[PDB]
């Protein structure tokens, strides 16, 4: 009943079809994740909520925003709490080689789209020590 | 410093804490680069409790940039709800401190389990691990 989002669940899904690699170990540990920013606020809500559909082996924080980086010039830097309008969302997952092959799908869906969604920028991320999600 | 009273806010008192902590550790916290390619994931506690390790973080170090408090998702066996699974929300807040260098996200790291074990429940329940971003993370 949601077109939109089940359709950015296909081009996903459709992606995400080309490869085989394991989404899920027996340690079931969240060690890696994709790291989604950018695009508009409304763009990113609308893959997050198609990952979900795409992904159930993942897990989803909401949107929040980011803060600024570095300001050119000799003029302040933003302070470290600073809220930017640009947002973003982490996917959590239990493998590396599938965060590389979600990063790929990703990038490879957007890029098909108008602005703003097309402006959307993603990383692969690993923790350390996993984080222990509730 | 003392205010008045006798007392200093929770916060206040954070980020003196990380100040003598990272003051043993004389690392480089920037690059002429400038990508923020590492972090550090802080997690559990209580929203106050991580409200107050926020604002003291970033009393102490000018270097770094957060995010807002924000809600993690469940692990295995998420809780009930009309949406899927990947999306249902804990009542578990983190926040994200994105950093230049991978070895001061290491110090930092560190330097809040020390500090959150000296303190009371639920501020001690608080964990932390460090993050590294491949291609870095492109901040405003
Ligand atoms: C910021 C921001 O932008 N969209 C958001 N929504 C979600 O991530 C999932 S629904 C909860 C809600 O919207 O209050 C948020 Br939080
Ligand atoms: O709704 C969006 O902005 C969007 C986000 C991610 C991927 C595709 C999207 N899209 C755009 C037009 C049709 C799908």
């Amino acid at each position: 009943s949601n077109p939109k989002f089940e359709n950015i669940a296909e081009g996903l899904r459709a992606l995400l079809a080309r490869s085989h690699v394991e989404r899920t170990t027996d340690e079931g540990t969240w060690v890696a994740g994709v790291f989604v920013y950018g695009g508009s606020k409304t763009s990113l809500y609308n893959l997050r909520r198609g990952t979900a559909l795409a992904i159930p082996q993942c897990r989803l924080t909401p949107l929040s925003r980011l803060p600024f980086g570095m300001a050119p010039g000799p003029g302040p830097q933003p302070g470290p709490l600073r809220e930017s309008i640009v947002c973003y969302f982490m996917v959590f997952l239990q493998t590396h080689i599938f965060a590389e092959v979600l990063k790929d799908a990703i990038k490879d869906l957007v890029m098909t789209k108008p602005a703003p969604t097309c402006n959307i920028r993603v990383t692969v991320c690993s923790f350390d020590d996993g984080v222990d999600l509730p």
